[PDB]
């Protein structure tokens, strides 16, 4: 164990990181808090560090990093006429406090949306300072997502960056910036709700929910490897996301470096798809690593056959070390299914499991549990029933007309959830059609339902906050697994009275017609779930029809005669007709 933590990481991290890493620590607990600030108090904490570097036995070298940098947060916390329910933090020690900063986390900050100005006005900033320039983006993405996997994070600053110092030279800046951003806010919010996932397993579900899970992917990726390689993998990335997620940034992207360079120094006995990416710069070659391509399985291997049902130690075994047992059925399953989705390789290690407690307590374990694999088959088909006749369905409705399906569907089902959230969970859900149904009847099952996993769990996140449907919350807390099965087995519902109509929120703005086209899609399938939500009882040749008024009147009043009075009379239009009853 080392003597001042800090300096050890300062020295491990090296400065640039350091500094980057603690400004994400900052935003990701204090996301109200403005960026001057939190720079400053980053700059203070990266003097002390320095100190400790060149005298680690210096006054208070030897503190926990959560006690020192804990003590510098809440110098701008401890306001609550400022940030509120916050210094709730701040009156109490580590460890206590850094639970207390964690559970305050908020996937839905009340936060200013961002401006973003002329690509003039920014390649301007840019050049400046280049360094705040930088921090002002890592510091913007972190408040508004608090679970970004923040050694991820660095790669994306390192790419934007990139992006200005060749875009800001360019003859046409705009036509070369604009797409690289426009792929980075994507990716970004890909990465963060695949990020909130892995933490909610942790957090939630344990470290043994997450191993399992890591062990079924990592088999996939890796499946010339040996289980001891596998499991020695699982177990160094759970170490690294257990500490990201408890906010342990500065041990994380360390812990993180560390394995990426393992990795890289074994590749011979983990995958011969490494090969372009260990000799990348150290951000990009990690990022390689995590979304590296499977790599091909061994070719003949035999069945499972003998060792999970036929061998005489079946019962044995499993009693004589349940978790590896399982560990490795599960990694002999996902090696040689690269096409089944994590949770269904979850679902049938589980039955696995529970089959061997009922049948290891039996007259004879072996005439019980013969038949188990026969008892895959319905849990292999199922998802594969729902992401054809989805894939149908989203290849004549095009994803937005698909989306609106959903909204419709989903709305129904859960109309107490809140507005914006099943606006964003359906459209997200809406690119799972996009993304998948693209690839061959063949690998699509992956890639359908591990995403619809990270957008159900957003749904879930979003509901936890301020929860208002009892079935969305015991399909989150229920299992993980089964998560899916219960959202799909809900029915519409009836119990619900239906909403009053507001006028203004089916009344539009002369701001529309300046909105991008995807901003007027979002705001008319926002106006679509309170459409529902007023009459639920509404049909699809109706709201469909609906649909369309909306369409052909923004249309005609961003030309017509005044395009801001244009809304209104459409607005006392649709005004007139609710006060008619
Ligand atoms: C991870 O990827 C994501 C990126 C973004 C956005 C985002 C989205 C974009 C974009 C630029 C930006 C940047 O926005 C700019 O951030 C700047 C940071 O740099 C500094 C400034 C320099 C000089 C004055 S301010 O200015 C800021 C701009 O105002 C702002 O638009 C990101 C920086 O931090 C964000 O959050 C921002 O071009 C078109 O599409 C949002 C996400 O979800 C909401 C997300 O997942």
């Amino acid at each position: 164990a080392h003597k001042s933590e800090v300096a050890h990481r300062f020295k491990d991290l090296g400065e640039e990181n350091f500094k980057a890493l603690v400004l994400i620590a900052f935003a990701q607990y204090l996301q109200q808090c403005p960026f001057e600030d939190h720079v400053k108090l980053v700059n203070e904490v990266t003097e002390f560090a320095k100190t400790c570097v060149a005298d680690e036995s210096a006054e208070n070298c030897d503190k926990s990093l959560h006690t020192l940098f804990g003590d510098k947060l809440c110098t701008v916390a401890t306001l609550r006429e400022t940030y509120g329910e916050m210094a709730d933090c701040c009156a109490k020690q580590e460890p206590e406090r850094n639970e207390c900063f964690l559970q305050h986390k908020d996937d839905n900050p009340n936060l200013p949306r961002l401006v973003r100005p002329e690509v003039d006005v920014m390649c301007t900033a840019f050049h400046d300072n280049e360094e705040t320039f930088l921090k002002k983006y890592l510091y913007e993405i972190a408040r508004r997502h608090p679970y970004f996997y923040a050694p991820e994070l660095l790669f994306f600053a390192k790419r934007y960056k990139a992006a200005f110092t060749e875009c800001c030279q360019a003859a046409d800046k705009a036509a070369c910036l604009l797409p690289k951003l426009d792929e980075l806010r994507d990716e970004g919010k890909a990465s963060s709700a695949k990020q909130r996932l892995k933490c909610a397993s942790l957090q939630k579900f344990g470290e043994r929910a997450f191993k399992a899970w890591a062990v079924a992917r990592l088999s996939q990726r890796f499946p010339k490897a040996e289980f001891a390689e596998v499991s020695k993998l699982v177990t160094d990335l759970t170490k690294v996301h257990t500490e990201c997620c408890h906010g342990d940034l500065l041990e994380c992207a360390d812990d993180r470096a560390d394995l990426a360079k393992y990795i890289c120094e074994n590749q011979d006995s983990i995958s011969s798809k490494l090969k372009e990416c260990c000799e990348k710069p150290l951000l990009e070659k990690s990022h390689c690593i995590a979304e590296v391509e499977n790599d091909e399985m061994p070719a003949d291997l035999p069945s499972l056959a003998a060792d999970f049902v036929e061998s005489k130690d079946v019962c044995k075994n499993y009693a004589e070390a349940k978790d590896v047992f399982l560990g490795m059925f599960l990694y002999e399953y996902a090696r040689r299914h690269p096409d089944y989705s994590v949770v269904l390789l979850l679902r049938l290690a589980k039955t696995y499991e529970t089959t061997l407690e009922k049948c290891c307590a039996a007259a004879d374990p072996h005439e019980c549990y013969a038949k188990v694999f026969d008892e895959f088959k319905p849990l292999v088909e199922e998802p594969q029933n729902l992401i054809k006749q989805n894939c149908e369905l989203f290849e004549q409705l095009g994803e937005y007309k698909f989306q609106n399906a959903l909204l419709v569907r989903y709305t129904k089902k859960v109309p107490q959830v809140s507005t914006p959230t099943l606006v964003e969970v359906s459209r997200n859900l809406g690119k799972v059609g996009s993304k998948c149904c693209k690839h061959p009847e063949a690998k699509r099952m992956p890639c359908a339902e591990d995403y619809l996993s990270v957008v159900l769990n957003q749904l879930c996140v979003l509901h936890e906050k301020t929860p208002v449907s009892d079935r969305v919350t015991k399909c989150c807390t229920e299992s993980l697994v089964n998560r899916r099965p219960c959202f799909s087995a809900l029915e519409v519902d009836e119990t619900y009275v239906p909403k009053e109509f507001n006028a203004e929120t089916f009344t539009f703005h002369a701001d529309i017609c300046t909105l991008s086209e995807k901003e007027r899609q979002i705001k008319k399938q926002t106006a679509l779930v309170e459409l529902v939500k007023h009459k639920p009882k509404a049909t699809k040749e109706q709201l469909k029809a609906v649909m369309d008024d909306f369409a052909a009147f923004v249309e005609k009043c961003c030309k017509a005669d005044d395009k801001e009075t244009c809304f209104a009379e459409e607005g006392k239009k649709l005004v007139a007709a609710s006060q008619a009853a």
